[PDB]
């Protein structure tokens, strides 16, 4: 027992949704969707306890296209009118001892919110024995952590 692999599942994608009247002040005109991308877990947890940083890279069309998001929940909201690869650059806490990870999704507007999701899960296979101490007092821990006497 000197390494231990520990893996954390994700989720990632977008939604979208067609625009109507009500738009940001400054919606650029002939966008006609307004999309959602995003790195999540599941039930919605908050992964900032092994994700330091989500970087997304728009198209090049886009103002600033390399979106740096420092702090939960990873996620972006922008719009316009077509489809286009978004290269999702996730960096993790120094403790996982684990280089960036990327994923390519494709952004989807079509077909009434629309979602494109897809389910993996990062391996962590040479952590710092640190690295488990932040994963088991992440909030949400019901077990007891000493031997709790208790009655028949």
């Amino acid at each position: 027992i000197k390494t231990l692999s520990v893996s954390r599942p994700i989720i990632y994608g977008n939604t979208a949704k067609k625009m109507g009247s009500v738009k940001p002040p400054n919606a650029p005109a002939e966008h006609t969707h307004l999309w959602t991308i995003f790195v999540r877990g599941p039930q919605n947890e908050d992964i900032s306890y092994f994700i330091k940083k989500v970087v997304f890279k728009l198209h090049d069309t886009y103002p600033n296209p390399v979106r740096s998001i420092e702090a939960p929940p990873f996620e972006l909201t922008e719009t316009g009118w077509g489809e286009f690869d978004i290269n999702i650059k996730v960096y993790f806490v120094e403790e996982a001892n684990e280089k960036v990870l990327n994923f390519y999704h494709r952004l989807r507007l079509h077909p009434a919110e629309v979602s494109s999701v897809y389910f993996d899960e990062i391996v962590f296979n040479e952590p710092n024995e640190e690295f488990f101490k932040i994963l088991m007092s992440r909030p949400g821990n019901l077990l007891p952590s000493l031997e709790r006497p208790h009655r028949d």
